[PDB]
């Protein structure tokens, strides 16, 4: 088994299109840890709305059905998957592929190419927590300062950062709009252990607007998820053993414990970043259970 | 011992633009010098130009929103990881530095004083005079004044503005018009008769005017990660790949992974190489750079 050699800074946030910023642990006190996306087992096992490929998470693609009655520069997405099949709400997915895991003012930009060669692009907004989001069936609805785009055309929104006029990173969106229920979802996630906290892969994505720092932690980058794809080694334990190393010294910083599920633990107390050297990277050093012992911090 | 991921054509990230790879295509490159420096690595993990290995990186820019030169804006870069830039490295300007001329469109954004954020559509011509990455000069164009000076700032790239235009083939001098470029991966070229490269192509964003968007990169990013990670021995100048239909079992085409970082067909003429959906590439065995390839 082996989880490829990164520094935290090579690392991509398996949640939103960007880079990991630093490695952070919390209590997550009075919170359910639930993300959709970025969710694969150490198997090589996808779950929830988790896709393969590092740019596509929070995109949208498809047909410009047209504008909403009353409201202007509003106007309706008939979703395709993001490679182009159509949405299929038989799925066992909570969602379609890549589709946003939080509810929020998601800010971006909407594009499109028609007739012919013909091209346009303009700043658009996409409330997951809309009583109108429902991705599950392609129903999905952007605003734009723009009226500049045209009716029944390719249309692709490619995800930016926040507004804030509010984002919750942990609350997950009805995929199926205000009438339906979630169903298919990874499950949630917390450490069982005494003394252990997740460690998460944290972002500061863009801020449109407003007041906010853009927080977005995923258990495991895009490469972690990418890997165990491609690799589908047989989890030989419930936990592979981990740890930090710094290169250049040949020091071993920490150790943490990932879990089959797919997701990190670390002995820790409090919520703060894990600050290391900027060479250090995690590798594979065994097979343990869950009740393997780590030392702190 | 040599390997490949196995990746259909749509699990593929152009090593180009943040984006997907569209399709397999393939042309003469008649009257032009194939020379990218995004997307370069050696099948031997050796990186090339400004090649980085982060796939949502390339095309993108970070620094300090310095002054405004009527909502034109000077920046003065950090490498995307936040390390100073330094003119210094042996590189022909910042990692993920576009390596293409043209009118980039994109959004800046800026987080700061304290967590006060903004972001407004940007536009950066590469092609400009006054673009010099290699040193951190570069600027951008707002439609608004929006802007805070001394707060930290990136530009997110989306598409190219059509109005100057996008030329994928020619390099931006990364030093301003007073420097010549340095530094740069060679160019690359068929050198067996019948052959031609095959590229992986994706039609980026237009933001405005007419163009099919068409950016052609050398190995997808997943190939440059895998190379960079295993840093496997070359045993030859050529590792054969053919690509097969999982669903059937046979081979579609055999294609030349060349040690120098791209790929060759026995084709003639542009088009797209059209397969099965779920075909991929597999490695073969090591040959010469005189293996004599089936056409199509």
């Amino acid at each position: 088994f082996t989880i490829p050699v990164l520094k935290i800074s090579e690392m991509t946030n398996s949640r939103f299109p960007v880079p990991v910023d630093q490695m952070y642990t919390s209590r997550s006190e009075g919170i359910v840890v639930q993300p959709q996306n970025g969710r694969a087992t150490i198997d090589g096992e996808l779950l929830g709305t988790t896709l393969v490929s590092p740019v596509s998470v929070c995109n949208f693609k498809g047909n410009l059905q047209a504008e909403v009655p009353g409201q202007h520069q509003l106007y309706q997405l008939q979703l395709t998957n993001l490679d182009g099949s159509p949405i299929d709400p038989t799925d066992d997915t909570p969602g379609p592929l890549g589709c946003p895991d939080f509810t929020g003012l998601l800010y971006g930009v909407a594009s499109q190419r028609g007739p012919g060669d013909a091209t346009r692009a303009h700043e658009a907004r996409i409330d997951t927590g809309s009583d109108t989001f429902a991705p599950k069936i392609g129903q999905v609805r952007f605003y734009s300062t723009s009226s500049d785009f045209e009716t029944n055309q390719p249309t692709h929104f490619t995800p930016i950062g926040i507004y804030i006029e509010d984002f919750n990173q942990w609350q997950l969106p009805r995929y199926g709009g205000h009438l339906a229920n979630n169903n298919h979802l990874a499950p949630a996630v917390s450490p069982l252990f005494p003394g252990e906290q997740i460690l998460f892969f944290r972002s500061f994505i863009p801020g449109a607007s407003g007041h906010t720092n853009g927080e977005m932690d995923c258990l495991l980058p895009q490469e972690f998820v990418q890997h165990f794809y491609q690799e589908a080694a047989t989890a030989r334990s419930e936990v592979a053993l981990l740890r930090f190393v710094n290169p250049d010294t040949g020091r071993a910083l920490f150790e943490s414990k990932l879990h089959k599920q797919g997701f990190m633990t670390i002995a820790s107390s409090g919520d703060h970043p894990i600050i290391m050297p900027t060479n250090g990277y995690f590798r594979f050093e065994a097979w343990v259970n869950q009740f393997y012992s780590l030392a702190p911090v």
